This record gives structure tokens, C-alpha cells and sequence, in this order.
């Protein structure tokens, strides 16, 4: 449908994301069949939102656990006769939510929100419970795509293609929110820019039986602007457009009146126009340089679970280290991390959570593009994941590109038959950015056949690393030849999203050799060096922030160990390399092939 | 604790500046939104959260801001601003008028804002925090300044000092008719439970249920309530319902209330009249990245992990913890030794200044009376719980200096007289053995901390057991009190292995708490153990210190040493309650 982050003015929220919900696991699937609804916990426990529940009990058995859980909570109603709407920012996977034994609305997105209308169904003044039924499993029509492996016991074990751990629960607000019956449901901006002097905003918004007056305040709360009508454009003059130091942003409130009712709506959006050029990314008409991480949302104890210490923190470090912009890597990321992109000027790279389409990544099916493996109802999940993600981040002035999925095999055919009509839909869904797809790294420019379909060629390659392990000498030269065949092949900006190696934060040689501190700033320096002789680079994003925890293998130790930084966000010794570059450029800007 | 039948202030972030200069309070900060500011979590210490040096140990004047819409259903209801806590000092204003102040730290603060509030449009709340500590604090300290101005605080507790908004901020809303006062006693022969009630404008008619309002008894007054006829491993807890009755409104607030008697008999503790044995740690409010701040996820897990091990009590160790631990306390009937802020009271632990300790310029006056005041508000927020069984007004003071009995005496007296239906206790230091000591008298269980093996005869074990075991038994027969012992451990790197079990490794805490145990288990006055700390923890910078410490059978991220596995051996292998018979 329809998604517009609630925000407090004449409309109200009570955060019900308050933690200590009961919670209980369904090992025999009786909980559906059993009407767990209806009333008490059996035999629950507590447990906190927003956060995994996997990581929060120290418990083995329930971090693997595959199947249902039940969460619960009570709750009292203040706002009337308002619109009463119960919104769960993100329950991981599946969530089906029960309003005292009735139910309201169900999900299958994992990472984008879902609410529902509950006015008729709730009396404010007297309690009122809520059972959520949060399914974790993965089979090959969910996005991300998995394998749910039962026994000889019919224990269920789940297998999937990324490399992260499938955390999984609520893991953002669950928010009770109260509006007036005539409201402003849906809302889009597009903004344009000339010379930097002057253009407009078109504005455009969906109503309940109400009409829009529409005003541009300031950042001081001054109108610059008005307009009266379901559509239309609006200008400007002289801006203080969006930039990727600053960043500033215009408040447009919009106004929805009825004969009797009203509703205002603060929506915040900065004037910037995005596009690609030949090899330039192009950010209010100047030529941009990416450099930042590919993160997670992931952390110690609470796993994939949303924390305010965590942004601030975070962004702290980014902001110190001298990065610019990141790419939520693998799923979309909570809202507030993009408000936050949006008030300090971090260029983002939005990404869904279509991620391991790839069978060559090491009883696996035999064909990838198959209808017994990514058939096509895979083909419109993965189409209502887009769907979800722009309808969501489409007015937020910090995404610069839509990223539909990362390294999917590419070889095979059927590829191209399954991204192309993705490529197409999604460029119809959302004219005002450039589109992409991470590419996997034994794709090359002479074996792919999808990147022709996409704006910007984003890559990840691992040259030193999984291939001519320990050789920064031919590495380099690896890295380079296919980086120009790249180029002769797309004539496109090349950013490049994953470049790491694995670091045990501690290990330390005189022969720097992979896996010490030493390998890690030899190989990020030696593929800076590449990435300076290639004009059509137009963005560096490093192999990930921090430390993350991925599935058991013997490959990792530990979880993923080619963060800048560990898990508890201390900085290895390639973080004062990368903070001595990053910080010693000119801001926005690509080195003059050498400092 | 505020309840309903509210928003809470605390969501997202807040506007967060520094007063370097020193010009807030002069120049009017609050009248206007704080220029130059960043965005900070609340809850959560400010000095971990930007990865500053300079903003970690910045010794002053910071000022939090944050814009709220105050619901409009509470039109002609008295609306309420409630700080949970602020650490330290914090001064509150609300649109260009000042409500609130206070110099508690970690217990709450809240203030009537009806006339300055109208219940429709959005107000701004502005927040001074100090976090300075001079000798009339608690704890105590001493700032020094130099030329450039650049203050720096110095104090005597181990942890590291840290400050800002460290629990929820709450804006609650009762009716007219509130009910400001509660209390609630109970008995256990072989009974039932007084209760208590302080209004405004209302009657008092209370009842109590148990599972789900099955009511089980009832009363109508302020006093008696006694009818018909709550444990360590489960906990049973009724819960009662009060009512303040009016002309026009009426209140209803719901308290849960455990049943149970504790008492000091000879040398054992007695919960509903049974002896019991303490297992557990002494934990701290501490955590990666956030400080102090208080976080639910960080409460499952740990109790998660202490429910493994096998502990049955914890003491809230050197400062009044977030209630949520004494609810859940409660709850799972974990057994708590509540404690103040007191620590610091002693110039002798100097890592290798006034001249005596109860002097005028420094522990003199204003400070004992503070102290009884953090005791007065300790107990008037947790008075109470079932799950607190003791009262620990200080925490290591020197008590060899002349003039410690003349400061301790008034304060046991006034503690004593005003929550009689607990013990109490003082947990006195190493350096002061029983015979130097002279304030174990005037408290109901003799806490110790001892560290035999570390500080003295460091790495020794055959004879810090020989000496462990002298005082032990010595105190025995020198007071015949119940001894519990809250502190004992020793540092230990988390990777560091060593074929001879010497000092940091952790073979040697294996080692070192096992001879320990043997000692504790040949001593009939012993009532419990508590392993000095759960997990790592931050200090302040020492060459004693490795990045703070060490002493924890976790990591900070949570992880075991050796000796999770062998306490989770002893604790789960031998009866709940009970101590082994010398073996
Ligand atoms: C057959 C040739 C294979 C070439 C190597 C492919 C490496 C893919 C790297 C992986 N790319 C996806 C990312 O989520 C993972 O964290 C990253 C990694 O494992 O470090
Ligand atoms: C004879 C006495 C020699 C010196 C003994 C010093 C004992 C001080 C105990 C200290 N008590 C306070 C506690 O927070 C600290 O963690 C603990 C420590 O040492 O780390």
C-alpha cells in the first residue's frame, strides 16, 4: 500500500515499542492450531523489543531454533475518535498480529514495515492484547531466498546463500499510532536543479476525502512556498540545495482538510538532483566520489535488533574516519538510520534484501533459474520487495541509488530473463534515481551478461584475497586488467561496494601475510593504488564497518572478520590508514591520481 | 513508579551540548534551542557515545534538549515530568520557566509542570547535567583546575565516573486524586502484610488477588490488613490494588507484594525462616558503548546468564541499580542487596590529598547528612520490594582514622529507625581485618571483602589460604555474626593461558576461587559467596587497570573465562538454599 513514517503534531504515538513481551517457541506448530490467541503466554519468558531473539537468552538450542515463535503483550489505549493504527517498523521474515483473539493484518517482507487499521476493533480506555506469530524460515520464494532443511526427527534446520546470520523477530518499533479521519496517507516529491540557482519541487499526496494546501517552511519555519491541489510543482529561488557536506532540508508541510476535519503533515525533503553521466555520478550537477563502508545492522547481545547508542556511536566513527557515504548492505535498513543520512548528508546506496541467488558461493538444486529453485512467484516476491523499499525511501534526499540484488550467478541462462523485467519495473516505479546490482566476483566483464540492464556497476572483487591468496604483486595486476575490460566493456561509473580481507584484530607479522593487521593495510593501500589510475571509479565503499556474525563454517572464524573495526567497535590498525586518506582528500572529490 | 489506568519522554534522541566556558546558566541556554548541538541517546552515559577523547572525560556543565507534544487527553489531569535518573546534578526547565533540580544521581526526580504545560501544543525540556563530585557528594571527590581553566576530576571509587541520562524520562498523568505514598509490610510465622497510604482528597480501600484478581483478601483503611493462610526459587507475589476514592475521580494503582519476613538469627540469615546460603556476583551498571545507560536487552541476557551459573542473589554493588532489575528481581525471586552511592570513604587505596579522613575540609557535616540522605531516598524508592532483603548503607570506608564511629553510629541509628523490617550491613575493606575494625558492631551481617592471594601474598595460595582462614574464623569468634563474603576475585585476561597457573591467567582464578570455596566451606559463620565482579568494567586510568577490570568471570561483551564453567559447576551442583556440610 501506502507508507508514511508517523511523526508527533496534532497526531499522537504511543511507542508500545516498550520491552518485556512474553515469549514463547512452538517446537510442534500446535500454536495455530491450538489458538494460542485467545489468551495467556503458556509458558513464556521475557524477552525485549526491539532486538533478536536469537543472541538474547545465551541459549544455543533457541538461536538455531527454525520454526514459529510467539510474542505477547497487554497494553491500555490512549489516542476517542481517531484513526487508531498499530505499525511494526520490521518483524523479521513472517509476522501475524492478533488484537484480543481477532486478526488485524499479516507480513512476509522481513525488513520493510507493515500496520493496519484497528479504529473499530479496540475501546480506548480499558486494555487489550497483542500476540504476534514471527515465523524465521527461508525457503526459495522469500527474499532473501533460503533452504529449510527437516530430518529423520523432522527437526527443522535452516539453510540459506548469505553470509550474515539469519537473525530474526521484531526488530524495530511497534508503535500505536492515533490520526485524525481525514489524513495525509501517501505522499511523493521529486526535486530538480539547473545551475544551482533555482528550480522546483513537484508535489503530489493521497488523502482521505480531504483537500492539500501545501506550504515549504524553512529551517527557521519560514514559508517560501504554497500550493493548492492533488499535484502540481512549486519553485523555489536561490536554494540552499542538498548537499553531501551539509546537507539542508526543507520542511514541507502538507495539509489535508475536510468540512470538519484536519490533518498536518511535516515532511522534511532537501532540494538535490542525482544522475549519471557517461562515467560520473553526478550530485547537483558535480561529479562525485563514494567512499564509506558496506555495514550490518548487526551487534553484540542484541543481534539485528535496532539501538540509539549504536547510530550515534556509529556514525561517530564514520563521521571521524572520514566516510562519506555507506550502502545498507544486504536489507533495508531502519528509517532512522536514513533520517539521520538525510539531516547530516550521507550519500546511500538503498539496497533490498534480495541476496544470495548464487549457488557457486562454497543437497543444492542444479539449475539456478529453474521453477524449482527461483521460479517465477520468486520473480514477484522479489518485484514486491522493490515495491516496498522505494514506497518507503522514496522521498528521503539521502538515497542517491536502488541496488535490486547482490551477486546473483549471472552465468547461467535465465538470468537475464529473470532481472531484466525487474529492471524494467523498478525504473518505472522511481524515474529520479540510477538504478544497480552488486556484481559477485567470478562474473567478470567477459562471463556477466545482467550489467548492461543497470546505471552504475557496482563491484565486489577479493583479488589477493579468495584468489592469488597472500600475492599483492599480481593482485594488482588482476585487479587493474579486469577494472579496464570493465571499462571498455560499460563505459559506466564503476563504485566499487565490497573490498576486505579477514583480520584477527591482534595478529601481527614482519611478513605481512593474510590474516595479520599488516596484510589488511597492504591490501586496502595496494587496491587504493589500482582505484587511482581508473578514471572511471567513481566510489570506494570497503568490506564492512565492523566484525559481523555469520553462520558456522570453516571459513568463518568466528563470524566475518574483515571489518575496520571489531564487533564491540574498536578500530583495527587499517582504520588510521583509511582515516589518513579518506580525511586527507578534498571532500566529494576523486584524488588527483595521486596525493 | 508511575503505572496507569502515559508517553514516555525518553524516545529517540535529544539534542546534546557541551558548556566548556561555562556560560549556560548565565546566558540562558534553556530559553532558546541549544546552539551547536549533536544528537544523543537517551537512555545512555554521554562520555562513550561519540568516541571522543576530549567529550569522554569532559568535567562539567552538559546540556540535553528535546521538543515533545503533550497528548491532549490530559486536559484537566496534572501533568508530571518524571527523570528516572540523571547522574549526578541535573536542573530541569520546561519552556522558559525552571520546574526542577536535584544532586541525587541514581535515583529519580520528578516535578508538578500542569500550570507550565498545556496538554495540546509542543514544549521544550531542557536539561543541565553536572557531573562533579566535591566532598559533599556521594561518592565523594575532588576537582582541580590550572591555567586555560581545564578542569579535572579525581575520586576514590574504582569504576569509571560516568554521567548524563542514564534511565527512561517518564511525563505520567494522574487524576486529581493521587496516590503519592505507599507502603507495605509482611510477616510470616512458622501470616499477612500491613499496609499503608498517603492521598490527597481520597479514602483508601485496598484489595489484593494473586494469579489473576482472585482476590484472596481485602481491607478498608490505612493500617492492619491481615487475612488468610513468595520464594527464592519461583517467587509468589500478590498483587494489590489500592483506591483513593474522590467526589468527582478516582485512583486505582496496582503494587506487587511478596510475603516474606527477614532476619538475622546468631549467624544465619533467615528468609521465611530458613538459613540460606548467597551465590552469586556482585555485578555493575556497566556496559559496552553506552555507559551506564539502562538497556532491556542487556537485562535478559545477563540474568539469562546468571540463571545458568547457577546464582541465586546479587548485590546491587556500589550504587542503586535501575528498578526494572529489582522488578524482574522480584519476579524470579533472585535475592539483592541493596546499596548507596557511599563508596570512596578512605584514602589508603592508592595505586602504587587531605591529611585525615574525618576532618572538616573533607567528610564533615554536609556530608554525613547527605549520605543520610542518599539512604532516605535508597529506601523510599525501594522499601517496598520483596526481593531486597538487606540494606547496605556504605561501601568500603576507611574506618581507622579517628572520628569514623562518630560518623557511622547516627547513620545505622536513623537507617535502622526508619526500615526496621530489614538488616542491615556495611561492607567494610581489606585493610581494616577484625582486629582494627570498629563499625562491624552497629550492623546486622558483617560483610568482606577480601582479596588474599592478589594485592598480599600475591600468587600465593599456601598461604593466603592459611591467612584467609585465620581471619575468617577470627571474625567468627570475635562478633558471632553472619559473614557474608561480597567480594572476592582476582584479574584475569580473557585469552591468557599459563602451564603454571600464575597471576592473570585464568587457571589461576580457577585456582584461586577454589581455595576460596574450601575456606568458605570450613567456616560455619559464612553465609554466602559472591564473586567480586559478573563481568569486566570500565575505571578510571591506572597502571592497575588494563583497560579497566579484570576481575570478571565474563568479558565486557559478555563472554565466560574458565571460571564461568567451574562456578557453574559449584552453585548448580550442591541444593539451592543450602550451604555444603564442610564439603
Ligand atoms: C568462484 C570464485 C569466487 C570468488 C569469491 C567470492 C567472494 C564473495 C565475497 C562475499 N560477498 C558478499 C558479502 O556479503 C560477503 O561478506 C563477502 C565475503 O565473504 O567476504
Ligand atoms: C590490605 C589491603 C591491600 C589493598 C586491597 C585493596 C582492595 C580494594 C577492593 C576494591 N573495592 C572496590 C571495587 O570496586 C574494586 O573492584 C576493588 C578492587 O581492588 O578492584
Amino acid at each position: 500500500s501506502h507508507m508514511l513514517r508517523p511523526v508527533e503534531t496534532p497526531t499522537r504515538e504511543i511507542k508500545k515499542l516498550d520491552g518485556l513481551w512474553a515469549f514463547s517457541l512452538d517446537r510442534e506448530n500446535c500454536g495455530i492450531d491450538q489458538r494460542w490467541w485467545e489468551s495467556a503466554l503458556q509458558e513464556s519468558r521475557a524477552i525485549a523489543v526491539p532486538g533478536s531473539f536469537n543472541d538474547q537468552f545465551a541459549d544455543a538450542d533457541i538461536r538455531n531454533y527454525a520454526g514459529n515463535v510467539w510474542y505477547q503483550r497487554e497494553v491500555f489505549i490512549p489516542k476517542a475518535g481517531q484513526r487508531i493504527v498499530l505499525r511494526f517498523d520490521a518483524v523479521t521474515h513472517y509476522g501475524k498480529v492478533w488484537v484480543n483473539n481477532q486478526e488485524v493484518m499479516e507480513h512476509q517482507g522481513g525488513y520493510t514495515p507493515f500496520e493496519a487499521d484497528v479504529t473499530p476493533y479496540v475501546i480506548a480506555g480499558k486494555s487489550v492484547r497483542i500476540t504476534v506469530c514471527v515465523n524465521n524460515e527461508l525457503n526459495w520464494q522469500t527474499i532473501p531466498p533460503g533452504m529449510v532443511i527437516t530430518d529423520e526427527n523432522g527437526k527443522k534446520k535452516q539453510s540459506y546463500f548469505h553470509d550474515f546470520f539469519n537473525y530474526a523477530g521484531i526488530h524495530r518499533s511497534v508503535m500505536l499510532y492515533t490520526t485524525p479521519n481525514t489524513w495525509v496517507d501517501d505522499i511523493t516529491v521529486v526535486t530538480h536543479v539547473a545551475q544551482d540557482c533555482n528550480h522546483a519541487s513537484v508535489d503530489w499526496q493521497v488523502v482521505a476525502n480531504g483537500d492539500v494546501s501545501v506550504e515549504l517552511r524553512d529551517a527557521d519555519q519560514q514559508v517560501v512556498a504554497t500550493g493548492q491541489g492533488t499535484s502540481g510543482t512549486l519553485q523555489v529561488v536561490n536554494p540552499h540545495l542538498w548537499q553531501p557536506g551539509e546537507g539542508y532540508l526543507y520542511e514541507l508541510c502538507v495539509t489535508a482538510k475536510s468540512q470538519t476535519e484536519c490533518d498536518i503533515y511535516p515532511l522534511r525533503v532537501g532540494i538535490r538532483s542525482v544522475a549519471v553521466k557517461g562515467e560520473q555520478f553526478l550530485i547537483n550537477h558535480k561529479p562525485f566520489y563514494f567512499t564509506g563502508f558496506g555495514r550490518h545492522e548487526d551487534a553484540d547481545l542484541r543481534g539485528k535488533g535496532f539501538d540509539n547508542v549504536l547510530m550515534v556511536h556509529d556514525h561517530a566513527l564514520m563521521d571521524w574516519i572520514g566516510a562519506n557515504s555507506y550502502r545498507t548492505s544486504h536489507y533495508p535498513y531502519a528509517e532512522e538510520m536514513l533520517d539521520w543520512a538525510d539531516e547530516h548528508g550521507i550519500v546511500v546506496i538503498d539496497e533490498t534484501a534480495a541476496v544470495g541467488f548464487n549457488l557457486s558461493l562454497g543437497n543444492k538444486p542444479k539449475e539456478l533459474y529453474s521453477e524449482e529453485a527461483v521460479n517465477g512467484e520468486t520473480q514477484q516476491a522479489h518485484l514486491q520487495a522493490i515495491k516496498e523499499l522505494i514506497a518507503r525511501d522514496k522521498n528521503h534526499p539521502s538515497v542517491v541509488m536502488w541496488s535490486i540484488a547482490n551477486e546473483p550467478d549471472t552465468r547461467p541462462q535465465g538470468a537475464r530473463e529473470y532481472f531484466a523485467p525487474l529492471a524494467e519495473a523498478t525504473r518505472k516505479l522511481d524515474p529520479t534515481r540510477p538504478i544497480t546490482c552488486v556484481n559477485v566476483m567470478f562474473c567478470d566483464a567477459h562471463t556477466d551478461t545482467i550489467s548492461d540492464l543497470f546505471d552504475v556497476l557496482c563491484l565486489n572483487r577479493y583479488y589477493g584475497w579468495y584468489v592469488q591468496s597472500g600475492d599483492l604483486e599480481t593482485a594488482e595486476k588482476v585487479l587493474e586488467k579486469e577494472l579496464l575490460a570493465w571499462q571498455e566493456k560499460l563505459h559506466q561509473p564503476i563504485i566499487i561496494t565490497e573490498y576486505g580481507v579477514d583480520t584477527l584484530a591482534g595478529l601481527h607479522s614482519m611478513y605481512t601475510d593474510m590474516w595479520s593487521e599488516e596484510y589488511q593495510c597492504a591490501w586496502l593501500d595496494m587496491y587504493h593504488r589500482v582505484f587511482d589510475r581508473v578514471s572511471a571509479v567513481v566510489g570506494e565503499q570497503v568490506w564492512n564497518f565492523a566484525d559481523f556474525a555469520t553462520s558456522q563454517g570453516i571459513l568463518r572464524v568466528g563470524g566475518n572478520k574483515k571489518g575496520i573495526f571489531t564487533r564491540d567497535r574498536k578500530p583495527k590498525s587499517a582504520a588510521f590508514l583509511l582515516q589518513k586518506r579518506w580525511t586527507g582528500m578534498n571532500f566529494g572529490e576523486k584524488p588527483q591520481q595521486g596525493g
